[PDB]
C-alpha cells in the first residue's frame, strides 16, 4: 500500500500508529459510497461477527444480515442447535426486526428481562399467533415481580400490514408514544416488529441476502476431530460460509483441514485463520482457501500475547498478508484489534477484503449473553474468550490439557446507555467507514485500497482530536 | 525549514514532537518584536479566533479585533444576524472596550448573569445614556435575587473623557477600589469602559483595523448551496475577510466554491480549508484562494481521527503545506491543535502565516456561550463542535441524514480562576510568540520561519520543564 | 381541659408530651367538619401565616387568604409596600390564583427564576393583556440563559373563560400535557391561572372574605414609636385585622399600646403578644385586646431559649391561657413551635381559638424569599428571626443597641421535593385537622376544645408509629 514519502519504521504498526491522508475527493455525500464486499462472502458492509459464544448468536445473527454483515457462528456447537438457528436466521423478514414475543402467561420478570434481549426496547404480547400488547420499561416497573403480563397494563400499538414503504411508517411513528410499530401478516398474525430508526435503516443498508434472498449466515469449524465430515454437515444444514478458526493458523493440522474441505468441493467459500505472515497467507491459499483471516493476538480476548510474546501490531500484518493474497488472488478479513470505527478503516485501508468485529459487538442488547448491571447501574456484559474452542487437542487426561490450557478470559464490556444496540455500533463503524472513503476519495472498498495513503504517527500523534 | 542534523524520523510530526533549538539572537527584548502578519488578512497579532458558533461571537470579534487578531464569524448563520454583528463591531472604540451597558430596570439576576459576559468584573449601570452607577460581584451578592438594579447600592466610579492617554487613566487607577473607569463622550454620554490592565494593553496590542480605521472582522460559508451568492451578500454585509470552511477541502465542491468566489472578484482574500496535503495546498491556489487553511483532525473538537482513522500530525501538515504555499506564493493558517503557547509558536516556525486558536478561546469570559458552573464552582464553559456545519449536504431526509452524521461533540473548557478573559489568554499566546522570536533572534514573523531551527523530541522530551 | 385519669404531671407539657385519646365519635368523614374560626378574624381554617418578612409576602397572602386562612404582614415594613400588597391582594380572584405574568421581552433567566415563585410549575407569557404561551421547566432547560422569552418555544395553554365551574375545568385539565389552565376574563384578557389540584381544593376550602368579598389580609404594628399613628395608618391602608407583636407580650409599654389602639375605636379585632402566662392574658384582656398571642421561645427562629433561660412548653402554656381568655370572654392564637400538623391539632385542642404557623411555611414556593439550592440540589429557603423587629426600642447610639441584641437567627427549611407549595402544606396541616376531629368526634373547633381528651406521653411514647 502507498506510503508517505521517508516512513520507513523499523517496527510493525498497529492501528493507533498510523493515518490516513485525505486525497483528492469527488465522493459528494458517505450516502455516495457502497460498501459491498469483493470477497464473495456477500455482505454488503465490511463487518463480521466473531466466531465468538459470547458475540456471536441467532439475534446477532439474523440483525447483521438483515444489516448487510454476515454472522459466524461459534465453533464445537452442537448441529442440532446450528440448525435450529440457521433455520431461525432463513425465516427472517428482510426489512422487519423478529421483536420480543411475549406469551400472556409469562411473568413479569421474565418479561422484564427478555425486554433487553432486542434493542426495540418493547415487547410484544402475543396472543395466538395475534398481537395484542406492548409492555416497556415504564408499565412493567412498581409491579409486581410474579404478576401475569396479562395482567400489566398492555399499551396500545401502531399497527401496520406488511409490506408499508418505511416512508409510510415512519411518518406513522413521528408522534408515536412507543417507537416500535407491529408490521402483522395480511392474515392479521404479526409478522415482525420496525422501528423509527430501523424504518430509517431500511433504506440505508441492503440486506445481505443469498441466491435465494434469506438472510446470509456463517458457521465456524475447528481441526480437531474429523474436519471434513463436520464442514459437510453445517454445509447440509444451510451455512451459506465455513470458517475453520484456530489459535495457529500456519500449522499442518490447518493445511489438513482446508485440504480436505477443498476436496469436499461443497461450493461454499472458504475461510482459514489466523496467520500474519505472508508465507502463512500463501500456505492457506494453495490449501484451497478463498478468504485467509488475519491477526492472532491483538484480539481484546485474546491473551497468547502476554502469556507467549508471539502475535504481530494488526495493522502491518493486516497489510503485508493483504499484499500476498492480492499477488495470489486471494482474500483477507482483519480478525482483533477493533475497538473503534477508526480501526474498522484503517484494516479495510490496509488492504483486508473485510473486518471482523468480536468483543466489541458483545457489548450490545442482541449479543447471545445475560446482560448484568454494575454497581453503578451502567449496563454490561461479559465477554470471554473462546480458548479451547480456538485450540488443537478420561478424567486423567481432561484436567491434564486443561491445567495447561489458556483460560477463559473474561472482560466487562460496557453497554451505551443510549446507543447500545448492535444497529447504532453498525452506524458508527459504516459513517466512519463512509466518511474514510470521502476523505479518500474513493467510490468503492477496491478503490479505498488502491487510491489510500497512509502516514506514520508517534504516541503524540493519537492524543490530537476529541476521544 | 531547517532541521537538526541526523533528524530525519519515519513518522509525521505534532507539536509535541517538536521543539525550538535557540540561535543567535540580536533582539534584546520581546517588545522588539513585531508580530504583524504577511498574509493580507491584516492581523496585528498571529491569532485568529475560529469559526466556531462557540467559540465566535460579537465580543470575542470586538475584543480579538482591538487587541489585533481577526475574528471569522460562524457559518451557517442568518445574514441579519452577521449585519448585526458587523455594524456592532464596526462602531467599537479602538481603545476602550464596550462595557456590560445595564437599564436601571434590570433585575439583580440579570445584572449577576451579564457580569461574567466581559472580562471587567464590573458593570455599568446607564440611565438615559449617562452612566450613574456600577455594580461587581460583592454589592450584588447578598441581595434579592429579583430586586431592581436601581437598589443595588450602586458604587462610585472613575469618570474620565474619551482621548485621555492610557498613562493618565492608568495613574487614575492606582488605588481606584473598581479597576474599570468609565470613559465618557465629550457631550457626557457614555462611550465605553477602559481597565487598568486595559491601559497596559491599549499600548502594547496595535487594534487592527480596516482602510477606514475599524475593527476588522471576517465571516464563513460552507460550500452546500450557493456559494457565491452567501460569499457576495457576506462582502456587501461588510465582512473584511471570507472564510469558506468544510471537512474535507480538497474536494471538487470546495474547488467549485472557491472558483465562484475568485470570480466574483469581491477584492476581500480568500480563505480556504482544510487540506492536510501539498497537493491539496496547490488546488485551492490554483482554484483562487490566497490563504489556505491547514489540519483536518487535531481539533479538540473535531472527531474524525477516531471515527475514521483520517488525519495528520499538525506540525508536519503545516510545514509541508506551508513549503507547499510560499513555492505557489500562498498562505497558510494552521487550525486546530492549540492549547499552548507552545503550539502557537510551532505553528508560527512550521511556516504558517498564522494560526487559530478554536476552543481554547471558548473557555473565556467573552466566548459566546453560557459561564456554567461545575460542583466544585469552577468556573468553565461547554465547547461544541461545528459537525454539519463544516459538512458537505423532508423529515425523512433530515433524520436519514442525521443518523449518519458525526454528533455535536462537546467539551469542557474550565475557566481560569483568575485570568479567565480572553485578554489573558491572547497575553500569554502573544508572551510565548514573543519569546520564540527573541530566542530564535527573528525580529519579524517571516525572520521567524526563515531563521528557525527546529528538533526531534521523544516522549520523556516532553516531559523536561514546569508543566 | 380534661385530662386522663392521675395524669398531674410536674412539669409544663409541649406538644410531644401529650396525646389526644379518640372518644365516641359522630363524624362520619373528614369532610363532615368546618374549620372555621371563633376568634372573629373569619379564617375558614385555623392557620396564620406569621408576621415574618421571610413568610409573610403578597403571594402566601393571597395564597392563603384563598384557602381561608389570614396573613399578618411583618411588622416595620413601609406603609406603602403595605399599600400596594393590600391593593394587590383585595384585586385577587376568590377562586383563580394569580400566575407568573411574563412580558415576552423578559429573558430565560428571569423566567427560570420567576417560574418557581408559585406552586403551579408553569409561567404564563401575556402579551399586550392577552396569554399567549406558557413556560416550565422543559422548554426552559438547555436554550441559553438570556436568549428572550419570546424565544423559548413557548407551549399551548387550556384556555376557559372565568366563571366555569370547577368540575369543567377538572374534566378538562384530565388529559392536558400542562397541569396548569389561563382563565380569561369574557374580553380575552388574561384573569388567572388554574390547576387540578387547585380545582379540586377550590370545593374544599372556601375563601377567608371580608365584608365586601375580598381576600381578608392581616399586618403587624411593634410598640416602639407612635403605635396609635401605625394603627390608624395601617386601619385606613386596608388591612383587615392588626397584631401587635413583641418580644415580651406583659411589659407596659404592651398594655400601653394596646390602650392607644382601643381608644382609636379602629373596629377592627385587637391581636396582642406574647404572653404565656395567664396574668398576661388577663392584662392584655383588660387593655382593650380580643385576641391574645401565646408562646414566647416555642418559636423555631425564637433564640431566647437558649440565651435568657425563658419561655415556656408550647402546649401548657397554651391551654392555660385559652382557660384564662375564655374565663374573661378573649380568644386565644397559638403561635411558635409548630413544625407538624399534630402541633395544630393539639393548639386547638388546648383551646387556643387559631394557631400561627411561622417558619414553616417560609419552606414553600410563595414564601418572600429567594429559592435557593443545596449541594445535592434539594430545594430549601433560608428562614429569618424578626430580632429587633420584635424588640423595644446617630451611629453609636445605632451600633450600642445592635451589639446586645440578638443576632438574626438563620435556619434552612428544606422544600419537599414534589409538595413543596404552600397549598399542600395547607392540605397537610387541614387533613390533620379534621381527622383530629373525627377521632374527637367534634363537629366544629368549639367542639374540639369541649369534646377532647389530653394524656401525657413520655419519650419513648413518642416514637410510636410511623415518622
Ligand atoms: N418468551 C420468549 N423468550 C424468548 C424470546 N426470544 C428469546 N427468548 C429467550 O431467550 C432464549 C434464547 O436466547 P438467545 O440465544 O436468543 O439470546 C430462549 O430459549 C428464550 O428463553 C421471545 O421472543 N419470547
Ligand atoms: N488466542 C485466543 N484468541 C481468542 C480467544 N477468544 C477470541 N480470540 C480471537 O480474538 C478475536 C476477537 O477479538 P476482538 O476482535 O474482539 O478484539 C476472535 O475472533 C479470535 O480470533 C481466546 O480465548 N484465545
Ligand atoms: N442588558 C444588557 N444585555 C446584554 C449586554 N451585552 C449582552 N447582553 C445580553 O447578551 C445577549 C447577547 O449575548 P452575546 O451573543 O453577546 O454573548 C443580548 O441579547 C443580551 O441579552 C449589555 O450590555 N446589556
Ligand atoms: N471534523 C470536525 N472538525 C471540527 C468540528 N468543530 C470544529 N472543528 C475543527 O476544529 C477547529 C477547532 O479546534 P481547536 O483549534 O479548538 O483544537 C475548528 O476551527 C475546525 O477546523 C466538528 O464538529 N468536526
Ligand atoms: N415579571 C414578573 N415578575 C414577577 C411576577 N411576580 C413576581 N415577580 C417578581 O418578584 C418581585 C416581588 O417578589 P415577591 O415579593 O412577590 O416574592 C417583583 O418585583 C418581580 O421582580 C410576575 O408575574 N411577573
Ligand atoms: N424572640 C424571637 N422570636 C422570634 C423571632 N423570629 C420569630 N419569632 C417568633 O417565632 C414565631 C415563628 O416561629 P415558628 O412558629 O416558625 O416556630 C414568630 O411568629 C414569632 O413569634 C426572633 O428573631 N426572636
Amino acid at each position: 500500500v502507498r506510503f508517505l514519502d521517508g516512513h520507513t519504521p523499523a517496527y510493525d504498526l498497529t492501528y493507533n500508529d498510523v493515518f490516513v491522508v485525505p486525497g483528492r475527493s469527488d465522493v459528494a455525500s458517505r450516502f455516495d459510497v457502497d460498501l459491498s464486499t469483493v470477497d464473495g462472502s456477500g455482505t454488503t458492509i465490511p463487518v463480521v461477527v466473531a466466531n465468538m459464544t459470547a458475540v456471536a448468536g441467532r439475534r446477532m445473527a439474523e440483525t447483521v444480515a438483515r444489516r448487510g454483515g454476515i454472522v459466524v457462528l461459534p465453533q464445537d456447537l452442537p448441529i442440532t442447535a446450528v440448525s435450529e438457528t440457521v433455520d431461525f436466521v432463513k425465516s427472517r423478514d428482510l426489512v422487519v426486526d423478529t421483536p420480543v414475543t411475549l406469551s400472556p402467561e409469562d411473568s413479569v420478570s421474565d418479561a422484564n428481562a427478555l425486554l433487553h434481549k432486542r434493542a426495540h426496547g418493547a415487547a410484544v404480547v402475543v396472543f395466538e399467533g395475534r398481537p395484542i400488547g406492548l409492555v416497556t420499561e415504564a408499565n412493567c416497573a412498581g409491579v409486581d415481580r410474579f404478576a401475569r403480563v396479562r395482567d400489566i397494563a398492555l399499551s396500545d400499538f401502531v399497527t401496520a400490514p406488511v409490506g408499508t414503504d418505511p416512508r409510510e411508517v415512519f411518518d406513522l411513528l413521528e408522534h408515536a408514544p412507543i417507537d416500535v410499530a407491529v408490521m402483522t401478516a395480511p392474515d392479521g398474525t404479526l409478522a415482525g416488529v420496525l422501528t423509527r430508526t430501523g424504518a430509517i435503516r431500511a433504506g440505508i443498508y441492503t440486506p445481505a441476502v443469498d441466491a435465494k434472498g434469506r438472510l446470509r449466515i456463517a458457521a465456524a469449524v475447528g481441526i480437531n476431530g474429523d474436519v471434513g465430515a463436520k464442514a459437510q454437515a453445517l454445509a447440509e444444514a444451510g451455512a451459506d460460509l465455513l470458517v475453520i478458526d484456530t489459535a495457529h493458523g500456519h500449522q499442518a493440522k490447518m493445511l489438513d483441514a482446508i485440504k480436505a474441505v477443498a476436496s469436499l468441493d461443497l461450493g461454499l467459500p472458504l475461510v482459514a485463520g489466523n496467520v500474519v505472515s505472508a508465507e502463512g497467507t500463501r500456505d492457506l491459499i494453495e490449501a484451497g482457501a478463498s478468504i485467509v483471516k488475519v491477526g492472532v493476538g491483538p484480539g481484546a480476548m485474546c491473551t497468547t500475547r502476554m502469556m507467549t510474546g508471539v502475535g504481530r501490531p494488526q495493522f502491518s500484518a493486516v497489510v503485508e498478508c493483504a499484499a500476498a493474497a492480492r499477488q495470489l488472488g486471494g482474500h483477507v478479513w482483519a480478525d482483533g484489534g477493533v475497538r473503534h470505527p477508526r480501526d474498522v478503516a484503517l484494516a479495510l485501508a490496509a488492504g483486508a477484503s473485510n473486518v471482523m468485529i468480536g468483543s466489541w459487538f458483545a457489548g450490545t442488547y442482541e449479543s447471545p449473553g445475560d446482560l448484568l448491571f454494575d454497581r453503578d447501574d451502567r449496563p454490561y456484559k461479559e465477554s470471554y474468550g473462546m480458548a479451547s474452542k480456538r485450540a488443537v487437542a478420561s478424567s486423567f487426561d481432561r484436567a491434564r490439557k486443561g491445567l495447561f490450557e489458556e483460560g477463559i478470559s473474561t472482560s466487562r464490556m460496557s453497554l451505551d446507555p443510549a446507543r447500545g444496540g448492535v444497529e447504532d455500533l453498525l452506524d458508527h463503524i459504516t459513517s466512519g467507514v463512509r466518511s474514510t472513503c470521502t476523505y479518500v476519495g474513493a467510490a468503492n472498498l477496491p478503490e479505498l485500497h488502491e487510491k489510500v495513503v497512509l502516514g506514520v504517527q508517534s504516541a503524540a500523534g493519537f492524543a490530537e482530536g476529541h476521544p
